[PDB]
């Protein structure tokens, strides 16, 4: 089974696009899914080796239903609204999601143009992201955003469905949420007080030792061993976004992982919190505006629709 480019390599743009299917879209939605990839050659192949366009299809629980009979992914739900004590991840309305990430926004646009003629009077937008690299690749917050993600076989198997649920291998499900961030809150802190929230240095990126890292420090919340001792790790490839004029910076989250169970647990802990730690203190400076849950399928389960 042929996988999705859940692992690219790495992009500089990206544009994220969540719709929902209108009453009565379910085959025209089928139809595009199954010339998405085709549509993804014929935008991206005249920018090759470069351009390394590729755009991930995901589809919600709901919509799953809609589309398709059978058998379903053993995990695939609406995204788990968690209400903590401070800090709310709603869940929002999505039915597709298109991961459309290139070395160049144009490549991405081009292909979005492509996918949403195809769907005009089928689907409705619900969010529209337009992302950037932003310098060394750093987010938002000043630090560099990506360090610790998988790499190669380690990366295949964290986010690719395997024999757990063999109907529907070379699958990945996708967690998504729209991060806003609070500048003027977060720029009130020293650079000390920055990487006490994150736990990594800022202008080195280097981890901070075990015997200085907060409990409640981003990266030692979304640190999590399975009951076997192993690491449970996601893919994730946040994108900075954000309009200079509405005062809006932000971060869109984007998590693959073989199961949601583990992107779940890290967001849990989270915003529910642990022992140790009330929430993670990156929420304190970020708002999620939007929250929701996709399997993206393998490639040969859309081609043969
Ligand atoms: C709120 C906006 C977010 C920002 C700005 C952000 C930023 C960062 C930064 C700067 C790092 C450290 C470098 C790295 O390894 O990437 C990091 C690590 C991480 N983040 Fe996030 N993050 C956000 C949300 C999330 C969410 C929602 C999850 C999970 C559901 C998550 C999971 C992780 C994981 C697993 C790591 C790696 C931790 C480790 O193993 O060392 N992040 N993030
Ligand atoms: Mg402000």
């Amino acid at each position: 089974p042929e996988p999705q480019m859940v692992l690219s390599p790495l992009t500089s743009a990206a544009i994220f696009l969540v719709v929902t299917i209108d009453s009565g879209g379910e085959d025209t939605v089928r139809d595009l899914l199954s010339d998405v990839a085709s549509l993804e050659r014929a935008v991206g192949f005249r920018a090759q080796p470069d351009g390394r366009l590729s755009c991930v299809t995901g589809i919600g629980s709901e919509a799953w239903d809609r589309l398709f009979s059978g058998a379903r992914p053993a995990g695939l739900h609406p995204f788990r609204e968690l209400d903590g004590p401070v800090h709310r991840a709603v869940a929002t309305p999505g039915d597709l999601l298109f991961h459309i990430r290139a070395s160049r926004l144009d490549l991405c646009f081009a292909l979005a143009t492509e996918i949403m003629g195809r769907l005009r009077g089928a689907v409705t937008p619900q969010d529209e992201v337009h992302g950037f690299k932003y310098f060394d690749e750093r987010d938002m917050l000043g630090f560099v955003d990506g360090t610790e993600n998988p790499t190669g076989a380690a990366a295949r198997r964290a986010v690719l469905v395997g024999a757990e649920d063999p109907a529907f291998a070379g699958g990945s499900y996708a967690v998504v949420q729209k991060y806003l961030h609070d500048i003027d809150a977060w720029e009130g802190l020293s650079v000390e007080a920055q990487e006490r929230v994150i736990g990594r240095r800022k202008m080195t990126d280097v981890e901070l030792s075990d015997d200085v890292k907060p409990a409640d420090s981003h990266v030692a919340l979304t640190s999590v061993t399975g009951p076997d001792g192993s690491d449970l790790e996601i893919l994730r490839d946040n994108m900075p976004f954000g309009s200079v004029g509405r005062e809006e910076f932000g971060t869109y989250f984007i998590g693959y992982a073989r199961t949601p169970e583990v992107t779940e647990t890290m967001l849990e802990r989270m915003f529910l919190g642990t022992a140790s730690a009330p929430h993670d203190r990156i929420l304190d400076f970020s708002t999620a505006v939007t929250g929701s849950l996709f399997f993206t399928p393998a490639a040969d389960f859309l081609e043969d629709l």
